[PDB]
């Protein structure tokens, strides 16, 4: 019995890894393809969201760095003009005892309280002793803190604010994910700038990310996945798979339509997938991952940009005056993330938490606030007074006076939030990927491999294109099980144009 | 003014490496493409020659082990019959002190008499205790060798050893090229087997072919190709290459126009044929040594002693040769059958023979390698003699032993020297070429020995194609250490590419 | 009231430490002195004891090698004689597995199973590996232990052993009183014997310790006692201390007799004089000490010296097919330690145990064991079975034969057998010296003081010399509080005859 | 034949060395003992000199620190008044780039520039890092140097100081002699300093109130027996017979003996052998020459320098390698107020204004110049040089008037601990030890570990002790244990003089 649609490669999901497969798969324009996704809008947890008062944020943050020189042309590509962009510093601070620490974090205690100071420096001298011996790799991630820059770090800044990210103790997860390089400190470059006073981070002006000047994050995967033949393209109610028979390589969709593969590239989580493909030996293993839930909190504020904040990116809070572990200024990346001042809006509350004076609705200009929250079994949240505990945390981190005037609130809660890298997560994956692939099955993807290291939409950008190289051209999956590799070099071969479509189209001149 | 012939990718060479890209151009059948090689004889310096009196020598050895599934499949098409191949066991020994010790040579010291035991161990004790310590890297192939098995070890094996390998002393050479693995001893390992006197069942394999030798595998791969993209004689021979223009000028005038240029000639004799003397001057940086492949046929059956096909390795002074192995024990065919008949030529001692009759065999083989430098010149006219000395001092040959035959061949470009300015001028050498579209790779392509193996460097012309086409990345180029750790099974001679495009006919 | 003997320096005890002050100040001889002890024999608990068969029996072992010139000067004066001493070579074995491995163990392993030397060796390369980098010092026996020869060696031979000595396990002591010897095992040595299968150790024939030709050890410091003026002496009932009035310096014998003193050098267990002073303040201090008891067992045996056992050491035994942990074959030390082999004695059991064929008496020659077992509250010991399972223990090690007669047995139990050198020991003593120091109390010997490191004969003997030295010339008490100083020096400066004494006889002529 | 004198023990050499031997030869009061000095005051190089002015300068320097009760109870008897002592802080300065860094000099790398303080902590984190792994001991007095505070601190302070004072590179020396004492520095310590960059290393040491310090090894001398002792050139030993045990002296008086002490340079004592083996051996010690200078300034002390110690010198801007403001341990160093003197000269080398002789206040500094074959000193200039030094290094203004210089040289100052030194030594002791000679002291067994007033008295009193009560010589064999302990047993009255007095009762 032959299925509604027949094509040798089938891509399941529409986000930066999906897109990735279908943009190597529309470039080498061989074997036949589709992409399908319950979401009529492509970019999956890689877009953006709008409040009714014209307020935008990024549900999944943004390319601060890209590894991979193929990612760069389909961006290119989608968002050809200079004016599509706004570059960026890469700033960076961790807020540390009413003090704005930049990054690195140990290359900035000078200008934390000198008491503080000496126990961080203490606590290095130990670690730097240790590690000029150690002859064995951590086993935890805390274990990989400690040796990294003592305990006295250790107790200020990453095992308080990793909590507060994985909503799991540092005790419970791996550390392989950080990388390969040796855990050991730097006391001359820390040491150094205490004694010169001296406080620096970040980088300028090199060191620089480039933003969307529309649509925000969102905007850029919608620009890629119009580059694509719509014809192949299946998103909306009619996009949704609901079966996956594994054996006959039959995809069942909502309306009942059945697409045959020779070749499956999935990229959502793998625990959904086990349950479409109705496998309780998947749905078993599993169960054995972990991952977190993340409240992305958004608060829209009329007036000025607070000249304490000035040019922005993210902000770390390791401390327990704020439920959120980073924020960011993101009406810094671009002014059309915000209404123009002209736009007139009333005034919901205040800062405070107090009432408006007036319902009137005032123009601007408006700046925006958005932050993340993590939830999980060990660390419980509130979903009703978590948005106003972080406006709360904002004033007690004194990024908002009380006598702030909030216009817009946001709020969305993701099931699926962040991959753990606990310790059972491969002990789990070196069985469930194994298993899948022998069914011809490419499951890739933030939660379609479930390793946080190539979470990220560059590297999950080039899982899928990696995955497709794979099938077609036998390419070695590189980001998928070598991640140091990948980062620890610039990737320059793989083109959106390479020696291939040069040659056909050459052939025909 | 164009060219008589227009090609995309042009490879130069039909070795290994450039029958590697010659496959993958093939495979992909893409952008037009075209291989040639000045010898009529595809196989290059991995062929196999034959004597009058009928007795094969490989003068590039063998695969022992494979690391790529892709170059698996390409041998698989080439012989695909089982009875194509012999399946031997992987074994290895060294000549060390009247004793033949098994591979690993430091975990079977227990070989060894007992008083170098004491001095091995000691050694090793000195290395572990460093090791322990150790908070950097070896910088010199000699650094590295004490640091993994002490003076000990390096005195009785590594250091000697190694001279009569590279024509180079282990002081003048980087280190890198052997791995990025610690270089710290194992005690315990190499204790245990001294004290339970164990010496160190199915086993790992390797294949010979049944017939033709090596170089046997190099022509039937070739044959697989399209003969009209093919060009191999004196008819194939490249006498000069304009960058520039991107046109290759053969010997007989014929031009050829690239877009893309895979050459696997030595790396110095492609800067001669540009007449680009900023590369001759960096490539001269380069060094290399000279082999002389011996090769001996003697009548009679085969020592007892040494009935597996494999290396010999031989660190000492009682013969010239490094390097040898019973050739005759890997396939039946590599000599002439027992009925065939051949007059002696000389005893092993170097005496004359009683008569010039020509008897029967059966017959058995031996070949030896001895290397050539700057630093270690050989006698061209003696060596030979030396060497069949050599090889009654090892007691491979009794001095009553009847020779029947006698190989020679002295090759200038025999191994691509890691000494300690080969990366200084490969980084500059490389870049620039791949600034021109010219894509040097292979043994003396490339010139690192990490990857100068048949199956490395058939990957490197590979590679290279695949790096031209689909913009793969060359791992093998680039990362020896990777490939090497790992079983590469992704890249088949049928990719999902061939898979579809068939499949969409029907 | 004034006491009814008066003296400069009072020694109280006739043991090696007392007899040691008593030379010296009869060397010096100026300020005035005296020497008690309740026994009318002196020697102490380095006497020999005798049965009514003629078999000798050293209560408190012998010297095997003397650090000090002076300790050689005075037993060189007591035996004068060359016939009065026997040379004999250090050497030493070690029981295991059926195996009589020599000392060192370690440099000997090439004797046990193969197996055996696998671990073993293994264990030393771990100890090897962790010394090059070790940055602390042990802080017990046990630690001590693995550092120096790893855990394979301690399971054997170490741990096993120093129990059965100590009656503590390894755990439950300090190892500073072992040396100041850096804790690092020697590979190279090891794995040669066991590479070559050499077997060395007992040094020969330079390594060299003398025993007395007559009276055993106890005759030794007979014949020292004597060369003391003996109305300074007062040994037996007559010399009973059993009081100590420390504020007004008067001791109290049991027939009422008080001594006065300015100087106190008590050489009784410490924790007995905190008794006998009525100081509950010493004697809760001193309940802090921990000692272990220790039965001395003897066994005559008729018939020739064994060829196995041939030459005069000690044995150890770390197993527990024995109780003993330590024998020797007592018989080889000088034939005047039995009986002569026309005495005539009937045979009370054969080794087996079972009752003899005839009563008769029969003649020799004759040869005897003397071993060791230790009890403490954490090693009990049945004092009425104790004899037999030593003797079964003999037969077990192969060294009697269950058809050996036994001729004579000798049973002894001491309540302080020896000092133990637990963590908890330093702690005590010092407080417990220092303030006995305040009285003018110079508290040294054997348990004097409760150091095991220097409750040897030369040792003790010393004690008792650097503590007149210091009283009368404000010498340093060395011996007492720098254990390694001394041992690894050859301390040639004090001799039996001083300048003091050379200028003062010829200042006569 | 017999000598015209004949004791036990003679005692050759009345500085603190033989001076300890003497006290302790008279307190035992035993074998007949007798001691001689070709100089009629007492105290040796450990003397103090006096200018036609009235300005006090001590040749030997002075005790900070007594490791001995002893050597406590022997001060005390000479000078028993409490007046006959001032008590002053323990203290030290080092002088680095116009500033001045407290004791110890890692402990206060705060008070240098900031740029060097990183220069000295990245020093220190290698020689850390390298001790964190080190298996093997220092083998120059250099390779400690850089393990024990890093190559900064090494550059900065420790080898350029350590020439301008031993005269000999800091690579040419053992490093045994600084005690055994793991060469590794404290991080945790230095960097904390920095980070609070509060200042820090009571401790305190007594200075006599008059005479300086020969005034106490005078009143050391005055408790001897008189007729025991024989000073001046009447007591100048010319000849050494150590076969048949006879000594003679200058005028031709030969004294027997049966042990000999003798804390006279060891060299000059081979050649007074004529022993030519000694000889031989004795030319492999090396030594260094030092220069003493005493300047006599009229006018208050600068107030920045209030503190009586040591000032130390690594740079070159100055000749010297240490001074002091003598005149900050006691007010009879220097003549009094009232006391008239004319300028000699002015700082900046010029003449004064007139020469009449006017009053004081006045204070005085004394500073040191080391000389060897490898670190040669111009005789003639030297002071010039130095006074200079004190103007660059801003103790003197070019305008402060100099009333009182005083310059001295002594050849054998400082006995250089060399790497050939121990060689030498344990060929040479043991030699003149066969021969019933304790040679002791400063130069007598050339250990600058133990050639301290403190040791050196020591060295004699235990010198006796061995030929008498047969007591070990630690301090001679082991400086690390008498140092690293309070030596309280040995006592000026010991159990056996109090026995022998209460037996008279």
């Amino acid at each position: 019995t032959h299925p509604d649609i027949s094509v040798d490669v089938l891509v399941i999901g529409a986000g930066p890894t999906g897109l990735g497969a279908a943009k190597r798969l529309n470039q080498i324009d061989g074997p036949s393809w589709m992409i399908v996704d319950s979401n009529e809008t492509p970019g999956g947890l890689a877009s953006t969201d709008v409040t009714p008062e014209g307020f935008l944020y990024d549900v999944g943050g943004h390319v601060i760095f890209s590894h991979y020189k193929y990612f760069d042309d389909c961006l290119d590509e989608a968002l050809p003009k200079e004016d599509d962009w706004y570059t960026h510093q890469r700033i960076s601070y961790v807020r540390c005892q009413g003090q704005w620490v930049p990054y690195p974090f140990q290359n900035n205690i000078s200008m934390l309280p000198k008491e503080e100071q000496v126990k961080c420096i203490d606590g290095m001298i130990d670690a730097a002793l240790e590690a000029r011996v150690a002859n064995t790799k951590p086993k935890t991630f805390d274990e990989w803190i400690v040796r990294m820059m003592g305990t006295g770090i250790a107790d200020l800044f990453m095992r308080p604010y990793n909590f507060k990210v994985w909503a799991v103790p540092t005790t419970k997860m791996q550390c392989a994910w950080l990388g390969e390089r040796v855990a050991a400190p730097n006391l001359k470059a820390v040491t150094t700038n205490v004694i010169l006073g001296k406080t620096a981070g970040n980088w300028g002006p090199n060191a620089t990310f480039r933003f969307p000047a529309r649509g925000g994050t969102g905007g850029i995967w919608i620009a890629v996945a119009n580059t694509l033949p719509k014809e192949k393209t299946r998103f909306g109610e009619k996009g949704k798979v609901t079966k996956v028979n594994a054996n006959n390589k039959t995809v069942t969709l909502q309306d009942g339509t059945t697409i045959g593969y020779k070749k499956l590239v999935s990229t959502m989580a793998v625990d959904f997938l086990a349950e479409a493909m109705n496998d309780q030996e998947l749905v078993g293993l599993t169960k054995q991952l972990f991952y977190s839930s993340t409240h992305v909190i958004g608060v829209g504020v009329r007036g000025s940009r607070p000249e304490r904040i000035g040019d922005k990116c993210w902000l770390y809070f390791p401390e327990d005056n704020c439920p959120f572990y980073r924020a960011t200024i993101f009406s810094n990346y671009s002014p059309y993330n915000q209404p123009e001042a002209s736009k007139k809006l009333p005034t919901m509350q205040l800062a405070d938490g107090s009432r408006p004076q007036s319902t009137e609705a005032k123009e601007g200009p408006y700046w925006s606030i958005m932050l993340e929250v993590s939830e999980s079994s060990m660390k419980p949240v509130n979903q009703e007074t978590i948005l106003a505990d972080c406006i709360q945390g904002l004033v007690n981190t004194e990024m908002l006076k009380p006598t702030d005037e909030i216009v817009s609130t946001y709020h969305r809660r993701f099931d699926h939030g962040y991959p753990t890298p606990t310790l059972e997560r491969e002990g789990a994956l070196t069985q469930i990927l194994p298993k899948l692939q022998d069914k011809d099955i490419w499951s890739r993807g933030r939660f379609g491999s479930w390793r946080y290291e190539v979470g990220n939409q560059d590297h999950s950008f080039m899982l899928g294109v990696e995955a497709v190289d794979n099938i077609v051209n036998g390419a070695v999956e590189l980001t998928l099980n070598y991640p140091d590799f990948v980062n620890g070099r610039q990737n320059t071969e793989r083109r959106l144009v390479d020696g291939a479509q040069v040659f056909a189209k050459s052939k025909a001149q």
